[PDB]
């Protein structure tokens, strides 16, 4: 059976952040939701691409659980992610059942501000390193792509890809994420 | 006064190079109109990602002339593309006022079908070299990012930032192009 991605998106997202993710999770077969904060109206992103989502979040976390949840960057994404309850009880609730958790640039601010996975190794975009440094919860890496337990953790637009392709790896195997690797062109 | 970039974005398009050009381009100050080939509604992507575009190209095309045109790519996106004659005639007035024309991995290929750059060496994805190649009325480069004359070219969602940059610095210059780079955490 296909594995299932759960995106979860908010006014201020990277868009680049959002996208990329997507797209290369549905090249390997995942099925991905994408999943407004604030309901099923478009978003409107960092650089102002405005996505319409495939459902709001209210309605997705109902046919939870996902194999994944992922978390975008973008400063005021992660922050609107940091402030709302329903993204905490996902994270909670993916934790508890030792489902991945995935996320990207200012993204990891969040499981900061849920307490989720503490004790781990994560990385960040550089400039939200000293956020998701207080307190000292987590263990700070610069690694493009970072994995601790149930962390998976990425630092920006230009780590996107490796992000996704971790993803992959992590869901469906290193063969597929090759395999959908190469039609991509990367370096 | 500001760079203005054009992107057509039709049915079918590949989301990531879509979303990273417009993206890194509004990062780099140029003031970008997402256009929507068909009219002022959603597109669905190629890999189902939903972009609502700034403008139709109806309208978009009345506020040219753009120091850009930018066609992402998308087999069935570079298709529509080709098909229009909107396209072919915002094509032709860039091309005769030796403006940039910009296209990525399928992309190319409606240049192509709009007779634009002829004689010009153009890279595309692997798997649209044939396409492209039909007629022998361009030199194929390997290049991630190819430019010659008026025609900036790149090959797949891996090389988008790669075109993007290349983008900024044709505008913007080198150093803006360099100073937007940074905060991507590119390799
Ligand atoms: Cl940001
Ligand atoms: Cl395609």
């Amino acid at each position: 059976a296909s594995k299932r991605a759960l995106v979860i998106l908010a006014k201020g997202a990277e868009e680049m952040e959002t996208v990329i993710p997507v797209d290369v999770m549905r090249r390997a077969g995942i099925k991905v939701t994408v999943a407004g904060l604030a309901g099923k109206d478009p978003v409107q992103c960092s650089r102002d691409v405005v996505i319409c989502p495939d459902a709001s979040l209210e309605d997705a976390k109902k046919e939870g659980p996902y194999d994944v949840v992922v978390l975008p960057g973008g400063n005021l994404g992660a922050q609107n992610l940091s402030e709302s309850a329903a993204v905490k009880e996902i994270l909670k609730e993916q934790e508890n059942r030792k489902g991945l958790i995935a996320a990207i640039s200012a993204g990891p601010t969040a499981l900061l501000a849920h307490e989720i996975g503490f004790g781990s190794k994560v990385t960040t975009h550089p400039l939200a390193k000293d956020k998701m440094m207080n307190g000292g919860h987590y263990t700070y890496s610069e690694n493009r792509v970072e994995k601790d337990g149930l962390i998976l953790t990425s630092r920006g637009p230009g780590t996107s890809f490796e992000f996704a392709l971790a993803i992959v790896e992590a869901l469906n195997g290193k063969e597929v994420a090759a395999q959908v690797k190469a039609p991509l062109v990367l370096k």
